[PDB]
């Protein structure tokens, strides 16, 4: 079978917070007015080999390249993933944005993951 | 060897999450939702190459709207769907594939996820 | 010469009624509050040999697939052109949506039809 | 040997459709209709391959609005353009064709219907 | 290097103007109440070979068929480049417009140009 | 060998256009301008085809805004862009191109000049 997005989701904010020591959301949320990192899904297409993509929302008061960077940094190096299920490779891909929304600073970054299960 | 109508996927679906899963579904979309519901939205059919046949591929997705995450929910959902639904004779189900749009949302006092499909039924 | 696409229309609606015994309307509406049945053509491409995409509407107030694949099953079948003119396929291609508007169930779907003439 | 404008392919038609029609067509595209009118909306206009030649491929699409359905108007319109229409010297139109959007639509209180085609021109 | 695409606008308003004797402005604008002609630049892609897209809006009272094309025609002969870059193309491309906005007669042709640098 | 972050690549032209150009650019996108300034609006990044190694092409625009015509500013900025800007060790810039939406609009009161640019990056 092919692994849910949502478990996707799960593994990836497991990881920040216990690899990178970060608080993130996986739920997307439009209206945001505090600091915060949220993981946004956006699509999955199945190539035993699968493409997630989906995006890092970093919202902070000031430019933060250093936790941006921690968190991209984080994510290329991996993630572990429910039994049967391979992270095979991470990759940049899509919009990359930084921009000033509210009154915060909002950090954008998009990738893409294949993932690879048992046949 | 009628092309079958995406309603009868939408019940074949239905059906099977109801008798498989004990769920309760609707193959309606509704646009304005203001409570916790499952809903099936079809997209849109096309014809698939096939060599020896007649292939079709079916896109719909399953809207989870509950008042919090629930991760149990949509994965029971989601591995139901992939385990495949029966259809009228003449018409084998060749694959379920994670296709398209996948979302998890906040709106309002509700939480959003978003599961999109393609089917391949063969004839 | 090329079937104006309101000639495809019509040789539809004339099919779906003699045929099948339903009032269909071959205008578009956006606003619709009581049941009814109408075609709405959406695009034309000569390919001697030609593609007509449209969409049929069906609201009713409660599901009807028996209806709805009546239809699907009439249109399926062919329909008559005038002379010079032969429906060579139909298929499902484009949207099919089963969506709540106002207070009724709207069913869409769309066909795809490959006519051939003379040459 | 210089590129056509469109609106010389929008004059041609308009003339055509006039001195073999007997009917008044604008070549202005207008945003808001509250009457009935028949009016040619220019689209896009395209280099195609040629070989030997050069060719190019310009879409338009003719909007017919009556206070009811006019099957025969719109039939009319649509076979003259089919049918062709005079060109500039040194300019053969090599090809019409009905391409892109084709629509049937109520309007307020019209009936508004959009035929789309697509030319080509060779010099 | 490769030529900033206000050159080019500038290049093509000159020629306009020299050769023409038509007074063009390159800004464009949303909002226009009387007659004027303006340049809108689209896209560019770098195919020592570039390609640079861009619209002439014609405004005027009544449909100007001669101001129109002799426009057309001024920008189909070519226009001079600065030292190293040569105009080597030009051809129709995209949207060809006429619709009446305000109470004028809204004309849009639109180019591509392409463009040759020393290497 | 890690792929670069978009905001590496931002540093890098702000710092270029600062140290090079003595001029003062944002990195940070704005939607709501009501004065001149000069930012840097990433757009997206995607894998480039590497035979031999890695590549990865940027895309981003340069948001010129001026109180009028200011081509003088513009050609400076964009040839500086497309002089290069340097890399941490490891990545080399191996093209700086030209790339999308070119555009030379009014905005109220303001004249806004956007320049769209596509850099590819190795390791």
């Amino acid at each position: 079978k092919s692994l849910s997005f949502m478990r996707v989701l799960e593994a990836v904010r497991t990881m920040l917070q216990e690899k990178g020591g970060l608080d993130v959301s996986i739920v997307m949320r439009n209206q945001v007015e505090m600091p915060t990192t949220m993981i946004e899904m956006i699509d999955q297409e199945e190539e035993w080999k699968e493409k997630y993509r989906f995006a890092i929302h970093h919202y902070t008061n000031e430019q933060d390249l250093a936790g941006v960077e921690m968190i991209d940094t984080l994510i290329q190096m991996g993630f572990i993933l429910p039994e049967g299920y391979k992270l095979v490779a991470v990759r940049h891909c899509g919009k990359q944005n930084l921009v000033k929304e509210n009154t915060l600073i909002h950090a954008k970054t998009s990738f893409e993951v294949s993932i690879c299960r048992e046949l």
